[PDB]
């Protein structure tokens, strides 16, 4: 009778506490099972007082490169567009085939980037092309992380074939000035190796050919390199969980539930005693 | 004397004991609200074989579209600009009535676009606009996520009324070629649905209108339309804080709190033991 | 013989379980030192019903203003360009020293931006100067977020001179329309103030200059800084180790640990029952 009830009733709540655990682990798993198929982002600036030279892959085509200058102050000085002028940078000329055509051949103009952000340090470049019949003149380029790198590494045409998927391309039109601001982001991956990409942001200028003001009628291109700011931008994901932390929370949770269900035991004998004073 | 001095400075650290109890348990009421309010968000690049069309949506107004093609090509091949060319994409006609203007109706030139990236597909259109008296001469577009969803949609004034709104729209000037390089970002948020936005860098390439050299004098909009890559960014938001883990952490603390309790009277013990040897 | 084996077997599982308790506190220390390196970022959006007046220091040179006009359309009128128009905004001209020349005083005209952004309210400004031989013709603008502010605060030149540093300063070209859309970040760090960065999305539309069609041949500048949305993106990390939740957890598992021990002495007084049956 009482003494049945009072007796299947603790059974059941000892039952409760383990289905309390049942159901702690089964939300333990499916969190577990979340967290590790959403990893949370970090990003975190590192500031670089110098660049490593990155290196520019051009791809002029029949654009003939006027000059190529570096410049430490904010602005380029004056120059006398048209003409070829003197060329102060480092260049290397590589002809590779790009494995997404794998049958066409590309030349590539690779020239070495600027250095030192801190000094506004950019690398101005004019290219010249003959009349031509394509209505829109472009000058693809390719940034990657380092040009001494491709200068001390073996079959070089691996090396472009690398960048022509790790990185990407962009394009820079004649009659503008396209000053292009590039920075770094190194993306961490679980699997070892940390992946290097150019952000950039492209700000176009008109050119005045005025001062022509005759028959040339020639496409220029004119291109400003600088870095953006001295921060590299390091994001890397986390897996927020762990088996390790998980097993410490769950083993604490049933140690809790084993107190409890001591202390139920406890209560049992309160209740005993106080029926014994009556 | 010391028997008393004893027993009150162990009853003060049964209550600092509790005192440290409740301090944890203030810290983790701050701390579970803290994360409430700050989630933290996780992004993750799901790669895609080929994207659903897309649907562009055009404001001409007054332009005259003289051409759209679907080029495989990495590049679109020579052009005749200036007349009428062969069409050869799917354009849907539509007059809606913006809900910010609701006096104001728009047409709109809903065109589909691209679907294999990895075929590096592009949709290139071709707009001509007589003399006008405007000295900036722009068309919006407004791109959504499927055109077939346009296209099996009733109220297609509905669907379009609400892509002025979940969609931001841009502008493609007279005289480039902006190239729209396109990637999807979905958002999931708490309350189910997903929403999908449509990420765009656009790089504009002077349209040389040596051929004309007439007096043609008419304005002429060049725009392709591309994936940028076969990545689409999932971003979600993570709640950090979940009140099964708290309350089996705070569980874990009060238990091992207990046994410390425990450990002090057995260390009475001990110490009673000591002065009884004595 | 076998009771020895026994007794080194239980004592080698309770240094098991030290040597568990070990590896478990050392891994908390990794992670912890892990957790610290790497904070996690949290972006909010926060919905604003209209901006505070932003400053948008402009520095034409010998570029002249020919006019300013706050437009809540969400388009500018047509114009009469090249000729001064009427000037509708409150504009603030400062000549202060650049701290990275030191030496050169540059002078800015200091414009209040849109703040209705819900109205669609956009700042439009068109500049003209004259005769030049810089082949390459452009206005630095740099935006800071409220004018308000720069108005009264005392040596504006110190306030400027923060600009010039913790904003970025970009360009707009002459013979476009330089639309500007503009957006707020608030990064909020570990050390107090939160910091307001200004990022901007611009779009080039040609000018059309067929309307002189004289011998004017002076660059035109047109510009418009309106906001890209009610949208301010709240950037923050997240600590997320904290030293309460790690002492919990490894209160826990030593808990959890210690009952295990007590546990395999239940098991070595079972064992001894069982061979007293025997
Ligand atoms: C093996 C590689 C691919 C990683 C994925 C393995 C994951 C899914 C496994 C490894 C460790 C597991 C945890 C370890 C053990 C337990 C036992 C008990 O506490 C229930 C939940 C819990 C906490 C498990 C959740 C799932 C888990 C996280
Ligand atoms: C109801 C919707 C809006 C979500 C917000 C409810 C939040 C604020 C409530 C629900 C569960 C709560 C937790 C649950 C119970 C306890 C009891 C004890 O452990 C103190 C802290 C702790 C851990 C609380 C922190 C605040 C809490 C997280
Ligand atoms: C002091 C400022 C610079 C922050 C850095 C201090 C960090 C490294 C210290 C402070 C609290 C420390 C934790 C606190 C105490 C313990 C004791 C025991 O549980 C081992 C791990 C654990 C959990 C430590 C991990 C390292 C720790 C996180």
């Amino acid at each position: 009778c009482l003494k049945n009830v009072f007796s299947v009733l603790l059974i059941f709540i000892y039952l409760l506490l383990m289905a309390v655990a049942v159901f702690l682990v089964y939300r333990t798993i499916t969190d577990f099972r979340e967290k590790l198929k959403h990893p949370v982002m970090s990003v975190s600036y590192k500031e670089v007082d110098r660049y490593d030279a990155p290196g520019i892959a051009l791809y002029p085509g029949q654009a003939q490169l006027l000059s190529c200058k570096h410049h430490y102050e904010v602005i380029p000085p004056l120059t006398s567009p048209g003409q070829p002028g003197d060329m102060n940078c480092t260049t290397q000329r590589i002809n590779y085939t790009d494995p997404f055509s794998n049958q066409t051949v590309k030349s590539a103009l690779i020239v070495q980037g600027p250095r030192e952000v801190k000094k506004r340090e950019l690398v101005f470049l004019q290219f010249r092309l003959n009349k031509s019949s394509e209505d829109f003149s472009a000058i693809d380029y390719l940034l990657f992380s380092s040009f001494q790198e491709f200068l001390q590494s073996p079959n070089r045409v691996g090396f472009m074939q690398a960048c022509e998927s790790a990185y990407s391309s962009w394009k820079f039109s004649g009659g503008f000035r396209t000053w292009v601001k590039m920075s770094l982001v190194k993306t961490k991956e679980e699997d070892g190796r940390e992946a290097v990409e150019f952000r950039q942001e492209t700000s176009v200028v008109n050119y005045i050919d005025q001062r022509p003001a005759a028959k040339k009628s020639a496409q220029l291109f004119f291109v400003v390199f600088e870095w953006k700011d001295p921060f590299i931008q390091k994001v890397q994901d986390i897996v927020t969980a762990n088996p390790w932390n998980t097993i410490a929370l769950l083993c604490g949770a049933f140690l809790a539930l084993f107190k409890a269900a001591e202390f139920a035991k406890l209560s049992i004998k309160w209740m005993i005693k106080i029926r014994k004073r009556y």
